[PDB]
């Protein structure tokens, strides 16, 4: 159970975007119904009447919570990976359009699950603004909790992957377009019952065996962390 806060631009705190640049739902419940609607950009999906400015090549830090801002993040018995996907915003988040910034599943040379280091890092993790078209795009970041995903939702509600997905409205400004976004993927729909790494028992199952959901990270993708870049204890 946890949410996003708001952002950072370059180490630079951009405030509470809580249903002002962030499309935030009602509660940090998960999203589990793989064929919901609510897996484009979870229950409340709606514009928001601010959209933070980057430039391409700026670090975009996304800050995670569970009940209050750098408390616990999120329970640590939620392990598994985070990603980041891209669509422009025009489509709403609709039809085959979301684009893969980032993925980090399990570290195999640090023993731990990206949840595990979000935690660490005090809910913030990282990409960088690829070079894209300029113009309002929505940034879906996506923390799947597997310590219940042994079992499919589909066959028992009360278990299954736990999707915590936001959604942050950015505007790209300053950029040259050296890589253009692609079609990518639609949510719902790219996650089924049969993908990889959503039906996980991490009681049983090795986590240096896990694969994370398709699909592969873009190309034109240029990285990022799982780290603290911002101190919020300092404001
Ligand atoms: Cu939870």
């Amino acid at each position: 159970h946890t949410l996003v806060w708001g952002v950072w631009v370059n180490g630079v705190d951009q405030g509470d975007g809580r249903n002002i640049y962030i499309r935030s739902p009602p509660n940090n419940n998960p999203v589990k119904n793989l064929t919901s609607p609510d897996m484009t950009c979870n229950v409340d999906n709606r514009v928001v009447p601010k959209s933070v400015p980057v430039n391409a090549g700026d670090t975009l830090t996304f800050e995670w919570y569970h009940n209050t801002r750098d408390d616990d993040i999120i329970a640590s018995s939620h392990h598994g990976p985070i990603a980041v996907y891209i669509a422009p915003a025009a489509s709403n988040g609709q039809g085959n359009v979301w684009v893969k910034l980032f993925e980090d599943a399990y570290n195999v040379t640090n023993s731990t699950w990206a949840v595990d280091r979000l935690i660490t890092a005090h809910g913030q993790h990282s990409v960088v603004v690829p070079h894209v078209a300029p113009g309002d795009y929505l940034f879906r970041a996506e923390i799947i909790a597997l310590h219940e995903a042994d079992s499919l939702y589909s066959q028992n509600p009360i278990r299954g992957a736990q999707f915590y997905i936001s959604c942050a409205q950015i505007t790209i400004n300053s950029s040259d377009d050296s890589t253009p976004l692609p079609a990518g993927v639609p949510f719902p729909g790219a996650y089924t019952d049969s993908t990889p790494g959503i039906q996980f028992n991490i009681y049983t199952t090795p986590a240096t065996s896990y694969v994370a959901p398709p699909p592969s990270v873009w190309s034109g993708a240029l990285g990022g962390s799982i780290a603290q870049v911002g101190d919020a204890s300092l404001e």
